[PDB]
């Protein structure tokens, strides 16, 4: 029949493996070879708030899954899928005989609990995961049998297979209805007698606590939380470990070709570590037999990388990151400061401030002339190019820098040189970085330079990970320094066009509040992004293909129209590394978080051999 881990087959304690399986388990074409059981795999995680780090190793486990090229999707947990003809409705048929970790039947009845009883509880959501949503409605989701499921949108929704393989619409797969109806007031009437022993004083949080969510930190910290996941914590994630052990799910429910029960490797350790200047120097020792989403997307690694391949035991392989650009300017158009906000909203400065940027400096500078300038737009190679939105403004040109400036009334100048503004003041925008970003921090030093020339001040505050997110969160910053995602991946993460991401966002996080809110929080956006917002929904519940193709194109142009974010350069080649043992590692994935790489790659069929 099938056959399984030595591991396994040791344990006398668990059934047989024919009975861990589905009837029919998916069968997993390998990477490159069929593989050997055995072995840990050794890989990061940068320090205690990096949890995402273990599930873009291990892989969101949902109802459908990228292929290795990222052009579709595929039935993944689900063994099939019908779509109604108007794209409202869709039906999974699950994989008759599936069982959870801790070998219950992972059922039709799981799915159901989790959209009905946890994603769509307003309770324990009052903002409602916006992956279920089509113009902020939610699904009918409903039983239609034992092992079948359905999901009725009330509009058209083409993108929900989509959505359903990348990490944040896995929820339909999370929660296992026995062992979290323990917690929940709708199955345990004295549900209350749990909160003290889980340091809770509501059930949302007692949720939160045993059961998890997406990204939450407690979805790493508990060895009694069953899943589908291909390893289970044996050693968990906390607030002060220095390592995370998982171990192989006995229960899992994919087999290779020749019948044998996946995962091949037994274990995967993570080191967790703090400080990105030792994981670097790990990494160049041979450390780590995967580090695909730490060291790659700096450029400034890469030399050390490369050189120490052959003393390490490594190979680097290049990604092409889906980020349209490395270290884009992120410009609040709800800072707090009065005076700026007067010329931060009008389109001319922003335009001033980008043609003040010395882009091909930057590049050769801080990224080693490995990248690109670039603004914010999809790449030539997606449907989305817009070659304004990309390539507008991008060369320097200090003399209309400077003739702009002057036009808006910034003529005034200080004892230092500086532009004020009329009623005095400095123009003066602050500009926050996370300081182990070497590349991003390198790069905001150049354009306090290159500005200085268009007499604008840049003032850079760096800081740890956690006090720029909360200066983000309070507002407090003029400008922000991170990624414009798009690239390859506009639809998935639309971020930088129109601002539906509560915490990235940064033309204005409270603009997006609004959005998600209804307009109960958070501050009205201007007319311009109002209209994207709308779009947006439109867009979401498009009838057809070619309706959401004009109305996504019409986002983006009126995105470019207003040159809201200012990119500096497109990424630089990512540049990920494997153990010359590790086999099976598609070294032609793209990299980015919609497909939650390097677990694009299928990680449950990676396996060990040293061959030449
Ligand atoms: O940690 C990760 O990989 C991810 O975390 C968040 O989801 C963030 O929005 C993504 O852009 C990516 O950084």
């Amino acid at each position: 029949a099938f056959t399984q881990a030595p591991m396994l087959e040791q344990n006398k304690q668990l059934p047989p493996v024919d009975q861990r399986l589905p009837e029919k388990p998916l069968v997993i074409k390998p990477i490159a070879s069929n593989g050997v059981y055995g072995g840990t795999l050794r890989t990061v995680m940068r320090g205690n708030a990096d949890g995402n780090g273990i599930l873009r190793t291990i892989g969101p486990q949902g109802l459908t899954h990228w292929t290795q090229d990222i052009q579709t999707v595929e039935p993944y947990v689900a063994e099939s899928y019908t779509v109604s003809p108007d794209a409202m409705e869709y039906t999974f048929k699950l994989r008759k005989g599936m069982k959870w970790s801790d070998g219950t039947p992972f059922t039709a009845d799981d799915i159901v609990f989790a959209m009905n009883d946890v994603v769509l509880n307003k309770e324990m959501f009052p903002q409602t995961p916006s992956a279920y949503l089509v113009g902020g409605k939610a699904p009918k989701v409903s039983k239609v049998d034992d092992y079948t499921v359905k999901f009725e949108f009330p509009a058209a929704n083409l993108s929900f297979p989509e959505t359903l393989a990348t990490p944040l619409g896995q929820h339909p797969t999370l929660y296992q209805k026995k062992y979290c109806s323990q917690f929940h007031p709708a199955y345990n009437k004295n549900v209350q007698a749990e909160f003290t022993k889980a340091n809770v004083k509501d059930w949302p949080s007692l949720m939160r606590a045993k059961c998890s969510d997406i990204e939450l930190p407690s979805r790493w910290s508990s060895t009694e939380r069953p899943s589908i996941d291909p390893w289970l914590i044996k050693e968990p994630y906390g607030g002060a470990v220095t390592r995370v052990v998982m171990e192989r799910n006995p229960f899992y429910w994919q087999v290779d070709p020749t019948g044998k029960q996946l995962p091949y490797v037994d274990r995967i350790q993570y080191a967790v570590v703090s400080d990105l200047q030792a994981i670097i120097l790990a990494a160049t020792n041979g450390q780590y037999d995967i580090e695909a989403r730490l060291l790659g997307s700096d450029v400034t690694s890469r030399p050390l990388m490369l050189k120490n391949q052959q003393k390490g035991g490594y190979k680097v392989f290049g990604q092409t990151s889906a980020n349209a650009n490395a270290a884009g300017l992120w410009l609040n158009q709800t800072t707090k400061n009065e005076k700026l906000r007067k010329y931060m909203t009008q389109h001319d400065f922003r335009q001033a401030l980008s043609l003040a940027m010395d882009r091909d400096e930057i590049n050769k500078v801080a990224w080693l002339g490995q990248a690109a300038p670039w603004q914010s737009g999809p790449f030539k190679e997606s449907k989305w190019y817009n070659e304004k939105l990309a390539t507008q403004y991008l060369k320097l040109d200090l003399a209309q820098a400077n003739q702009i400036l002057d036009r808006l009334g910034l003529t005034k100048r200080d004892s230092d040189g500086y532009r004020t503004y009329p009623d005095g003041g400095r123009v003066s925008l602050d500009a926050i970085v996370m300081i182990d970003r070497q590349a991003m921090v390198q790069t905001l030093e150049l354009i306090r330079r290159q500005w200085q020339k268009a007499g604008v001040e840049l003032v850079i505050k760096g800081s740890e990970r956690s006090l720029f997110y909360n200066r983000a969160t309070a507002n407090d910053y003029d400008i922000s320094i991170d990624v414009f995602p798009g690239g390859l991946d506009a639809t998935l993460n639309p971020r930088a066009y129109v601002a539906v991401h509560p915490l990235e966002s940064r033309m204005s996080l409270e603009w997006a509040k609004w959005y998600l809110s209804g307009g109960k929080q958070g501050i009205e956006p201007n007319e311009s992004m109002k209209k994207r917002m709308a779009l947006y929904d439109q867009f979401v519940a498009a009838k057809t293909q070619s309706q959401a193709l004009s109305l996504f194109k019409q986002i983006l142009q009126i995105s470019a129209d207003e040159f809201e974010v200012i990119g500096t350069v497109r990424p630089a080649v990512i540049s990920s590394l494997h153990s010359l043992k590790l086999q099976n590692v598609n070294e032609k994935m793209p990299f980015g978080w919609p497909y939650a790489t390097p677990s694009l790659s299928l990680p449950q069929q990676w396996y060990f051999s040293k061959l030449e």
